[PDB]
């Protein structure tokens, strides 16, 4: 049953509808779905009208009955026979009512995140994708790919050894390449506690009830592994932002002068079922993979969300920057925003060896796209004409294997990789991990 | 299906049966299951006798086709196949020359017949092997002689050790002490998300846990070995040779969604086996020791309500595993179970954490540890020694279902009298969750509990993390 779609209350006002269509037409969707919406909704309004009505109507004719027979009297049985035609009328109009939502929210699905005015306005990312800020030597050439870096280091198996036992895109780590892993764990951790984050280790299950409301229904069908055997049916999370804004679901803030930081502690499992033959090579796109993430809720009022992720990506720019990565920050073309997203930047490291700009770190600000999906509330109750939710972000700041392939490409040497300075007291103190001799 | 069960060769020999007729007895398991498992193999290598014997015969069908065409022989009267023929090819006892007095119509009669009685016997032979595996379920590794004989745990057990002040008491338990924390949530927001048992850690105790992971994993390499991150995800017939089928029921969550099913893993050491499925290691100078690393999963089948509250006994875990793959010879692999149960000792002495080590009897033993040493530590508030370490040596049991061989390998070497397998062990280091349970209740003050000095560098120099 569940899914994630936009807030139903924004299209029930004209101003509201036509931000809506804007942001559809922006986006390149189609506009035409913010009417269909607004009548399945419309009818939708009225089995509630009349559902709410009718159950006045069911007391009235048992308040009725019993000051009439408590009278002595022998019309009841009119009365009687109108209590059941209204429940069996009040039954029809619930059964009407719940295919006209089905049908609204999966209308819904074709409908995003109403857009920031800064997006760039684009279907296609090479062209479209805005660059914001540039930092370090981002030509810089080196010789060795972090595959065959990995590789010569006989640190890193993908080979048929582990595809064997564990499937396509399954590795093993050891030695020096494990303890540059840990040492990012907790590196990256301490970054985030130090900026006022508090850490958070989920579950890495979600039931799907749960799930459905913090997942876009294609992740269910790309990304999720289902899990079973103890009793009902689950989902590996693909990113600790699932469980950390399920976590939110049915609370309600009165007020939050000071946002809710979380950084995010997890394994990261993605079926990538879009990625048929796109890399293979080494541990930059993987199945199972740690990830510290940075998770916000923040008021919904004098657009706060939007600093909190100004906030968010320069956080994730100081992270790089102290291990001495070159990268660029792209503001992400509204034709590549996932639905949930009102805006996204990319970090994208240049890989020197590659040759390339690779995603490492995405953050998003979504609004109240999830909030109003989990029911995260916000401010006073209606009993205030409208419905407040919480606004959340979501930020990358640091995806541990493919940080690794961009530091063994960035710091290798004849000898092997050496070790980021602020890495080393985080891997007892080593200075560089060693080839094989030859 | 794929199954993790005792090595069938020295079932072959009536001395090697008697050695596990016994060790069965000592376990108080079945030894009459001995006889039926020698009988299913009977059947089995039968089975292999007369498939060898008919691919040869196929092969001289072939031949003598071939040279009667060359030599422009008559096909012949008719392709019926003798009853005798018939009979002596399912009985393995026909000759070439016999095969070679046939006409071309019979030996292609012969061959197809030949073809399909060897594609029956590949069904019998499975179907058997299905049957004889499963009667192995129920047969353990051959004790080691030092193996405490009884039945119950709670008195056939025997403490070999101890560690620090086992008798104090403290007042608040690891539940109380985590709630008070503010940094654990087990309630209906994580549980009616996760299901039963689940868990969210937040602040100092993540920060905790990530020391102790850190620690834990300097800690080995410090002591000479390899870290090990393996995948969280074995297929079924991996994981068979790595697991008994009630593990399947009782431990192991299954995986699906993308290619065949999986099996989320339950410890490193099940990959950590299966990583050496196949090798051959012709000489172990120095064993091979490694320092897995991974979140464990276990579906706690078995334990409905068993315990339930707090982080004790949970779904899913951390843990920094040691696992050794060793020489069978010269009793080495005997000399690593002390050294690996000492170097667990020495961890929880660095933590200052009391406890007993016990070398866990016969009777309570799973199938394939020869021999396990338990470290249980004291856990003051609540009263009681609770296991937070195995160490056991599995001998050749895991290694002869993965197929990880010893000794020479060079070409020439015909069947092998004695084929040789590696010796692996495997023991915690430390299950993080419950070693947390364990130094909250050690490390409790009036203000919340101080951290351990040695984990401190590991978590920003804390030196305490207080009640709410
Ligand atoms: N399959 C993978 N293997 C390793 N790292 C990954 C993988 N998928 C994503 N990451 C890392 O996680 C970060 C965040 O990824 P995210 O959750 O945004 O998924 P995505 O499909 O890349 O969506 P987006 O388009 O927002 O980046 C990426 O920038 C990357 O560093
Ligand atoms: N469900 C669980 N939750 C948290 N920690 C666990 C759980 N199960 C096991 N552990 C930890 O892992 C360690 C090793 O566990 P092991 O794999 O040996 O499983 P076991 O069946 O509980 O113990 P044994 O080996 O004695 O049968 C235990 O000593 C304990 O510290
Ligand atoms: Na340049």
């Amino acid at each position: 049953g569940s899914m994630m779609v936009l807030d139903i209350q924004l299209f029930r006002d004209e101003t509201g509808a036509n931000i809506i269509r804007e942001s559809q037409r922006r986006r390149f969707a189609d506009p035409d779905i913010v009417d269909a919406i607004i009548e399945a909704d419309k009818k939708w309004r009225r089995t509630q009208f009349l559902t709410e009505a009718s159950k006045k109507l069911i007391n009235i004719c048992s308040k009725a009955v019993g000051a009439k027979k408590k009278a002595k009297e022998a019309c009841v049985l009119q009365l009687k026979q109108l209590s059941k035609d209204l429940s069996d009328q009040v039954a029809g109009l619930a059964k009407e009512a719940q295919q006209l939502e089905e049908e609204r929210d999966k209308l819904m699905l074709n409908v995003g995140n109403i857009l920031h005015e800064s997006v760039p306005i684009a279907q296609d990312e090479e062209t479209g994708n805005t660059v914001v800020r540039t930092f370090g030597n981002t030509t810089k050439r080196a010789k060795l790919n972090h595959v065959s870096i990995m590789e010569r280091l006989g640190m890193m198996d993908t080979s048929k050894a582990v595809t064997s036992m564990a499937g396509g895109r399954s590795y093993v780590l050891k030695g020096g390449l494990v303890q540059l892993q840990v040492a990012l764990v907790s590196y990256s951790l301490d970054f985030l506690v130090k900026r006022g984050y508090t850490p958070f280790y989920p579950p890495f299950f979600l039931n799907r009830d749960v799930m459905g409301e913090v997942a876009q229904l294609s992740q269910f069908d790309e990304e999720l592994y289902q899990v079973s055997g103890d009793g009902d049916k689950k989902y590996l999370i693909a990113t600790s932002e699932m469980p950390i804004a399920a976590y939110h679901r049915g609370r309600w803030f009165t007020e939050l002068k000071e946002p809710l930081k979380y950084a995010g502690m997890s394994t990261c499992f993605r079926k990538e079922a879009g990625a048929h033959g796109r890399d293979t090579l080494g541990i930059f796109r993987v199945h199972q993979f740690d990830k510290i993430e940075q998770f916000v809720v923040c008021s919904p009022r004098q657009e706060e969300s939007w600093r909190h992720l100004e906030d968010m990506i320069t956080t994730s720019e100081e992270f790089n920057k102290s291990l001495g990565l070159p990268y660029r920050v792209v503001n992400i073309c509204s034709g590549a925003l996932n639905n949930a997203a009102a805006k996204k930047y990319d970090l994208e490291a240049w890989f020197p060896a590659s040759g390339a700009f690779r995603e490492l770190v995405s953050c998003s600000n979504c609004t109240d796209y999830q909030s109003q999906s989990v029911n995260c509330r916000y401010g006073p109750n209606l009993r205030q004409n409208v419905k407040e939710y919480c606004h959340m972000l979501n930020g990358t700041l640091c995806a541990i294997t493919r940080t690794m392939c961009c530091i063994c490409e960035n710091y290798q040497t004849e000898e092997g990789v050496v070790i980021p300075d602020v890495l080393r007291p985080y891997m007892m103190g080593i200075e560089m991990i060693r080839f094989e001799n030859n």
